[PDB]
DNA sequence: TTTTTTTTTTTTTTTTTTTTTTTTT
DNA sequence: TTTTTTTTTTTTTTTTTTTTTTTTT
């Protein structure tokens, strides 16, 4: 028992890649794929600087899994939701740590935009 | 590069330490802190319960919330924090990936809670 | 069949009232109470404030719990439901309620002290 | 004079008719518009597939957004809406005061982006 | 959104075995 | 966040009711 939190992440942007789909032992299905975002300042000089953000979506919900099976193709313009969630690795020598956008089951949502 | 996106962020979680205030040349100044989350669930296969806490890296470049947490944010404190969610590279090779939430100016938000 | 939407809104406030328990046919219960929050700004005058007042209805089994366990008048809290609006009819008339839904799976309840 | 607070609701959906654009004196903008949003359900004792559509008054006082629906905003359109949700009386104009609720678009406090 | 690059938090009970390369107006 | 007060939209994925009041740079 940790005390209560929030933890939302809502995105809107594109697609851009195929999103991987693969199968874990028991059947279960697991989602992958990478989400553009951009914003856009003037600097603190008026010059015009612009980032755009690469956002890795890891969805375990089965249904969404489904969607994305039948319908999500790079390119396209979707909304998602989730939790943020980062994970250490090793590999046989520090760690490396990625940063994850989550969707659980009944916990995430997709929406398809474009 | 350019077309509207969203970006936000949202948490509700434990401060780690005492916030660091730094202030840049002009005067403008840039307050980072960590935020503890966790999330509590059942496994898929065995039911046993599992928990998990993240640490965010919250930077906040907003004067009026970087006063307020000068003056009134502290170590254990619990906060609700927006923001957007960035990645940025940096060296030193072997280049390294940092992911932050940033609270820019009439972007982000924060409140104060128990 | 329509096509699918977001309708979401999120709350941080005090509770104005003893949360109401009812229990309905068949055994599920549903929770009712409201909620304040506040807006501050000047008048482009004031100097200038605003006090809304949200019903809140629940309806997950595990969020109603916890209300009748240890939610009270006066506390502060977190609440993410859906937004819906209702018509009803007296009298004679036709009139509409707002409220903030929260739904088995779809919502959520912090306490924040 | 009152507690930190948070209000935000966040909408994507239809827009239900053409924006009503109006000047105020001095010249600041507001637009207003209806938007439809949907929910699909179980019923619980019946598990019958069951679906409500709720229309949103959204009014708009930022004026870069007013700006932007002025120009691009039309009936039919899909778009996001992030404001925050605010109720207020009027009457009536001779008796019995009537409260309507609405969801604010404040300066930098809202968003809007077109979708489809 | 720096010129940076988290070491730590709390307590009114509930989801890999991995490690994004690329997108749009 | 007016001086107002929805009547309509799209198809790519919550009862049987109807809030009276709350808090603190």
């Amino acid at each position: 028992m940790n005390e209560k939190s929030l933890n939302k992440i809502m995105l809107i942007g594109r697609v851009g890649c195929e999103p991987d789909i693969k199968i874990l032992n028991g059947g279960d299905k697991v989602a992958t794929f990478s989400l553009a975002t951009n914003e856009f300042w003037r600097d603190r000089t008026n010059e015009l600087k612009s980032k755009t953000d690469w956002h890795r979506i890891v969805v375990y919900d089965q249904n969404i899994v489904d969607l994305i099976d039948k319908y999500l193709r790079k390119g396209r313009r979707v909304y998602v939701q989730g939790s943020l969630h980062t994970r250490k690795w090793h590999t046989n020598d520090q760690p490396k740590q990625i940063t994850e956008i989550i969707l659980s089951y009944n916990k995430g949502d997709l929406i398809f935009l474009d």
